[PDB]
């Protein structure tokens, strides 16, 4: 039979870089899948390493099997591809092509991890193997990564290999209870469920949770409590959910995973560049708190904080815009080329010029430029050059820098059957395009509701500059025995913006957060609220570096639900909110006090 | 001096139709600017006439001075350009090129107009002139036009010239107080202000009212009452506003302008084609009420109602879509080609084939097809082949065709300081793109609020067909002495619509209206509402021809504000809501009773 | 199917039927047979009645089942099926080779499961293929020389025994099935234009003893399974695909698959009219063609002054244009890469004004029409052409020029909308099997 005409068998049988796939053994014999991308004719090149739970093979295949290194590696690696670096992506223990048991945000060695290995030792063994088994490299390794990839960098900094010469944790997962991915001051973030099934259903890729309605406001409201939704989704068989469910409060389980505290105790000497977006919608707490903790522990190494006009992980893509907002050029690329690259070159490419970075490099969302701050912040509640400036709530739904002498209060009814949408309906957690820029969305929809109270200054005659961390000084009462308190600090654009009409009167949030009331006194010991008693809440809000220009107004909005992002507070003290029952959800009248000795205000970091 | 090089003076000195401009004298000597567009070599051609307050020169110049008749005339005249008709546009008395005094919706001869002329005589004199002075025509005239252009048709029908062989009023202005442009059941429509300043500032073109804020929700809320906004915009010097301001109730002034009642008394024999969009956002009352009144007076002429899936005047453009909805082809062109044109040809082009139209030709928003109804409606409250089927509000925020035996009530707070946006903020009346398809927008935003009560049936196992006019049978209490009641009948799409994901769970309004409570007993004589008393309200909603298919749900939403489209009911009986003062605006608790002898329901025109 | 994803066995591209190209005991026909037999004996919830359907390669599997169908296969609906890959479906059009096949090969034959596309140098495939030179040179650079199916295709550029033995239209006509069939394809099917219509016509000519209806909508390839409201910038009367599925496909399937269901009496062809914007039900179709029809074709003649007329010009004449392979005419605007599905799908309805503006394209047109001309059938190019070379391709396009101005939709003014176009490789002028 002619083989060029009859087939009785089966028809199934130029690059500027080389890719190597290796199984790196750890101290305990578990081998991790590691991909190494090396430029052709690379010699004595530094190594840029990232450890990830998101498929190393795919991470190094942006354009699958491309002909150029620039195409095969992520957009964020553009400056390093141009600099001639070797790039390494590795699958963390128990994910994709790596062996071992996978533990979600594996705790460091201690009470929560008595084994002989963790993410610090895995990073250690990885760097050791690289400097002894990659001849094209100069033996100098730099670590970087965003989100969970940033968590792995922080974990390496607990006990770094001597060949790790510099680190750049980006929007890292530091404290998941205080203000990163799982909770914000005790208030649970319901998007976590899809993340758990997606990352822990299998070693490799997993799926999302099938939905009934296209709108998650409907899906979660019909299921009732968060635990009820988890049970219906089959999450009760997932070990990490069983632990989280059992630890709703900031007890030993969470305290033992607060990497900002742990890192400050270790005091690393590896140069660090901490980064996060001003509108980071997934890990807002991480970088800034780690950087501040190190700064307070008087760390003996470069320790610079960088904050750009970006959403979560935005630093690795185009930072020219965010939602309807426009910035001065590709701010992400600007940072990667002018700060990130030169800083990494100093420690990874001997003979490279030295850079002297200040305490903080922060984009100014008002002036539309990069600010270099030698010492930062210049104002705060204690041990700073200056103090905070209270912007008090007042009568007539006003805001004034003058303390109102007389007492007063404004009330609103919070009904858990009609919770305030965090963004316009309909929304599903799968809708990435609407999730990413959510923090910069107009708050006018919220202003129009009777379950949201809004205060604003007169139109500004002179600009007010703010740079630092604002603090909510709230004096509020609830008729119930529990409640959540959402406080938003907003820049109201000029009534009319003729050069871009859609922005006229736009209520742009510059900083907002939620606080779960049962933790007012102690995050580790929840207690019921006293009904109808005005109580004092004091908590830090996301950092600002902004200017409220002439023609704008400063606005503050307060409400008691933010759904479906945050589960509903039943407004009745129950042992565990995850297990709240239908009958537990109670309507309550909330009252915000202003003036006198209970003068609610936002402590603003005003600067000259 | 060489003229081809040195200029010491001034440099300022193929069609398939002919355009004539003529000043046609009326009986009193006033001359009206008339534009006649005639196809080349036209002989014995019928005339299609439209009388307008929107600039006849411009109306017949879609593409200015175009080389083809098809381009020079509007999209809606396409089928008549193809049929060889002569097209006439005329400026009504007092506008643009016409002489005379302009009177907004000039009332017919009677107590509101004691002069010798009106829109009826002007139309009579115009037709008389055309049949004697257009040699290329056959002396047969058909009239058509939408909105105000529809009003001029209806006015001609009161006493038509014998040469007026056929008429097509499209979304006409018939009763401005009951449910067309100025009020809906006494609730004032605040877009009217711009319309006034635009059409009554000068003989020719006018301007809009300058705004402080980009969002009309803000502009109107800060102004307070509608009269306050009017005063600030300088409307107190406009005679028409002075009259409307003095007649907020349905007194002699408005009764004397109800054309549906007047026309029924006259009983015209000119064949008529009444048209309106199912989602007509400006003149929902007109066409259907006028047609029904002629039908009831047993008019001796063809009298057919046509309702397509259109917005106001949508019949003259493309009817393939409306907002995010998609229909079966260009439904507007389908009507123009298959019904409008042949019907007009029967009476204007001797020897043309006859057509036998049914009572109503109505697009089915469920089956996605045109329905030809010999007799319509087949169900109504009295004198029909059948009756309405009550869909009762029930416990658990449900809806059921079974009368609930037990009594019950659901409450909601209505705060005039936080009125419910009729569509998402921000919105300015100038944004035509958002105004046009507003009646088909998703109602999920409103559902999420505590100042709106929502009821729904279980997901349907069997479809329910509706065809006719639904009736709100409402048993509601308010703690104030006045209130508005907004009732919405909605088709909730399947939880998931995988072919078009964004429609999943979409709350599509098929019929909604508002009722100003002070008019519960008599439209002419407003009276305060009894605080905390459950009162009976009974009123018709916009017509429906729909099928709630399997997987969908039927929903009812009730609220007490719809801003800024409708001015706010202060919820305190004041003599004139236009003049309400800030202090008058009161917060109230609303209660909708369900079951027992006060069983609130929507009387649905269910059909088999 | 055998050899792909979760299935065992060897995978052969468009596995030929048992015969000279396949001497094994199995093929797609026997695989379908066995599959149906298993279904009716192992699915208690069913009624034992099976209907088959599918588009593209999924349609090819329906056709292969029709060569010897299991008795439980009561109805079939092959959609834009792969029938003759050399005459006018996926690999060639009249011998002219389709260069997007390379990506398909690597994607579908690199592994049992999923594969990848071929890594590109430039974003524009116009540039990639023009720099590589010949099609074979591109294939060699991509590593295709190690793929058995490409080896065979490379060795059989002409319509020899290898292709003739896989012309399923001919084969099926010789087998004369008696299973009711609904053949479907888009009027602008950009991947399998030959399949459905030729298979349907061959059965009609063989006087098949079973319902045999042809359905063509205003769709791209496989468009019948999505939304048929639009295609490129064109707008049709509603979701034409859904209309078909609900009003024709479903009831037809029910008649034979749900005992007791109302019977349907479909005509020869149900075709959407791209002019009148409505569905046409043709009892006998076509009504005009070259031979054995009620009527014949009407020639539209090229004439002087670049005109077109129904009058046969008496005098002889010629218009010339220079064809330079270093500057080939882009089939759609540059840049284009086969990976760009959004641009590939509606390519047949794109404006031809860019082409008209070039000196390597000749354009002829009628005067603006005073009366409409209605067409329904298969047009035939009767081309008298000379070339200074020894081979040549000839692309002929039949176009509807929209009115000079379309004020209701301004962008369509003077739009040159192709209603029918194809290419013919010159070397096969006398015989497809002998260049």
């Amino acid at each position: 039979h002619d083989p060029l005409s009859v087939q009785t068998g089966s028809d199934i049988p130029q690059r500027d870089y080389i890719k190597r796939e290796v199984m790196v053994p750890m101290r305990d014999g578990v081998k991790l899948y590691t991909v190494i991308v090396i430029p052709k004719n690379a010699r004595n090149a530094p190594i840029l390493l990232t450890r990830t739970p998101y498929n190393a093979k795919g991470r190094a295949n942006r354009v699958p099997n491309a002909l150029t290194m620039r195409e095969v590696l992520p957009q964020g690696d553009d400056v390093f591809v141009e600099g001639g670096y070797i790039r390494v992506f590795q699958d963390i223990r128990g994910k994709y092509g790596s062996q071992g048991d996978y533990v979600m945000t594996r705790p460091p060695h201690g009470p929560l991890n008595p084994t002989k290995t963790d993410e610090t030792t895995d990073a250690w063994d990885t760097v050791d193997w690289l400097v002894h088994n990659v001849p094209e490299s100069n033996g100098r390794v730099g670590m970087t990564g965003s989100s969970y990839e940033g968590f792995t960098v922080v974990m390496a900094l607990l006990d770094p290999h001597p060949a790790l010469k510099v680190a750049a944790p980006e929007s890292p997962m530091v404290d998941g209870w205080m203000g990163d991915d799982w909770f914000h001051y005790g208030a649970f973030r319901q998007g976590a469920f899809d993340y758990f099934v997606s990352q822990m259903t299998a070693r490799g890729g997993g799926n999302d949770i099938p939905r009934r309605d296209a709108d998650d406001y409907t899906n979660f409201l019909k299921a009732g409590s968060a635990g009820s939704f988890a049970t219906q989704a089959g999450l009760d068989q997932y070990p990490f959910w069983q632990r989280m469910h059992a630890h709703p409060a900031y007890d030993a389980f969470w305290q033992g995973q607060a990497l900002d505290k742990i890192l400050a105790q270790r005091k690393p000497t590896v140069p660090m560049l901490w980064e996060q977006g001003l509108w980071d919608q997934e890990d807002m707490w991480g970088a800034i708190h780690a950087w501040q903790a190190l700064k307070d522990a008087d760390v003996k190494a470069p320790n610079t904080l960088v904050m750009g006009p970006w959403r979560h992980s935005g630093v690795n893509y185009n930072g020219s815009t965010l939602g309807p907002l426009e910035f001065e050029g590709d701010t992400a690329h600007q940072y990667r080329r002018d700060v990130f690259r030169p800083f990494f070159d100093e420690y990874l490419k001997p003979g490279s010029a030295s850079v002297h970075l200040p305490d903080a490099i922060i984009y100014n969302t008002g002036d539309q430029k990069w600010d270099y701050y030698r010492s930062w912040p210049s104002v705060c509640e204690s041990n700073c050059t200056g103090g905070l400036t209270p912007l008090y709530l007042a009568d007539g739904h006003g805001l004034s820098f003058t303390h109102p002498a007389a007492d007063g209060a404004d009330s609103y009814v919070s009904d858990p059957a009609h919770p305030v949408p965090f963004i316009s309906r309909p929304f599903a957690f799968a809708q990435s395009s609407r999730w990413k820029p959510w923090l910069v969305q107009d708050q006018r929809e919220a202003e129009s509701r009777p379950d949201v109270v809004t205060y604003e200054t007169e139109v500004l005659d002179e600009p007010v500059r703010v740079s630092g961390v604002p603090v909510a000084d709230l004096f509020a009462a609830t008729s119930g025995t529990d409640s959540d308190w959402v406080v938003k600090l907003i820049d109201v654009q000029p009534a009319m913006t003729p050069d871009d009409p859609k922005m006229g009167g736009y209520e742009l949030p510059v900083s907002m957060d939620i606080f779960r009331g049962r933790y007012r006194k102690d995050f580790a010991k929840p207690e019921a609220l006293q009904p109808d008693a005005t109580l004092h809440y004091h908590f830090t809000l996301p950092a600002v570096n902004h200017v409220f220009a002439k023609g704008h107004r400063i606005m503050v909005q307060i409400q008691s639900s933010w759904f479906p992002l945050y589960d509903r507070n039943p407004q009745k003290f129950v042992p565990n909110i995850f297990d709240a029952k239908p009958a537990d959800y109670t309507v309550a009248t909330q009252s915000i006090h202003h003036g006198g000795k209970e003068a609610t205000s936002i402590l603003l970091p005003v600067v000259k």
